[PDB]
């Protein structure tokens, strides 16, 4: 809608202080859709992206609304609020977490765009489901990071749309570098790619060989940072984390309902509402095997990222208290 764009573009953008976007503890629960969009403008503004890249206000506002409308409203978890929270975590890690100091303006621009765009048009079902139902998307991307390639395709489509070209002011070499970083950052949100590459990151930190001047190490770090932001709701203060965990389970159970109807199978425990009693133990297993070492590794990179680790540890203990 053209009225919604005009409303957003004509609105006063409150400070980062007022919006509380610098806090790792931030919750979007009390915010209206308009407030999330103003928070998003504030993120680009305070990371010096609007001034640096000569972004026109109306074009940025149109792009933010185009990204928001390209998230489905019938998906419990992978909707606009999740993408918005991922970008807010990116902003907090860059500012309060001091990750901004370690990156170029181009890498920050690409990371913020990628965080907001990483789950575009998520259908509320996994890669395995798309492969299982012989989806045209699974065929195009040979069953590898299917959704992630589709999120990037949607990201590119919006970036190329008339009136939405926030990268129009970049030089050719900057534009090509940015799209490359965005693609790798979105593809990194595939947990199978995270498992595949994390060992290398953890060894580089352990051996004190971590060097962001090495282009391979920079790309690897950007990928790890994308996963850290993606999973960040798991580090939130318990009441916030618990409410988001309810949405995560709702979406997995919604998939299980589709699997029973369309595939005639008993879903895996993760996607089986009948086995909802497994939630606390599965949350503990997932935090231990996936989350903890990531937040520890990020804290080793920048000590100011510690609140993400602290929150992750406190939630692990609370889930374990429910599981045992
Ligand atoms: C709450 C729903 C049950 O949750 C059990 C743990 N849980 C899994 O068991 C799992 N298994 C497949 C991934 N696999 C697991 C094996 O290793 C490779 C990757 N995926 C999850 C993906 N997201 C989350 C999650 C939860 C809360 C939150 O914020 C609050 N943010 C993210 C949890 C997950
Ligand atoms: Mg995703
Ligand atoms: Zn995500």
């Amino acid at each position: 809608e053209t009225r919604e764009l005009q409303s957003l573009a004509a609105a006063v953008v409150p400070s980062a202080q007022t919006l509380k976007i610098t806090d790792f503890s931030f919750s979007d629960f009390e915010l209206s859709d308009l407030e999330t969009a103003l928070c998003t403008i504030r993120m680009f503004t305070d990371l010096n992206l609007v001034q640096n890249f000569q972004m026109k206000h109306e074009v940025l506002c149109r792009w933010i609304l185009s990204v928001k409308k390209n998230y489905r409203k019938n998906v419990a978890y992978h909707n606009w609020r999740h993408a918005f929270n991922t970008a807010q975590c990116m902003f907090a890690a860059l500012k309060a977490g001091k990750i901004q100091n370690k990156l170029t303006d181009l890498e920050i621009l690409a990371l913020l765009i990628a965080a907001l765009s990483h789950d575009l048009d998520h259908p509320g079902v996994s890669n395995q489901f798309l492969i299982n139902t012989n989806s045209e998307l699974a065929l195009m991307y040979n069953d590898e990071s299917v959704l992630e390639h589709h999120h990037f395709d949607q990201c590119l489509m919006i970036l190329n749309s008339p009136g939405n070209q926030i990268l129009s002011g970049l030089s050719i070499e900057e534009y090509k570098t940015t799209l490359k970083i965005i693609k790798q950052a979105i593809l990194a949100t595939d947990l199978a790619l995270y498992i595949k590459r994390r060992g290398e990151f953890f060894e580089l930190i352990r051996k004190n060989q971590f060097n962001l001047e090495d282009p391979h190490e920079k790309e690897l770090f950007l990928a790890m940072l994308m996963t850290a932001c993606d999973l960040s709701a798991i580090t939130k203060p318990w009441p916030i984390q618990q409410r988001i965990a309810e949405l995560v389970a709702t979406e997995f159970f919604d998939q299980g309902d589709r699997e029973r109807k369309e595939l005639n199978i008993e879903p895996t425990d993760l996607m089986n509402r009948e086995k909802k009693n497994k939630i606390p133990s599965m949350q503990v297993g997932f935090i231990d095997a996936i989350c903890l070492q990531l937040y520890e590794a990020l804290t080793h990179v920048s000590e100011d990222c510690f609140p993400l680790l602290d929150g992750c540890r406190k939630n692990r203990q609370k889930w374990q208290a429910l599981a045992e």
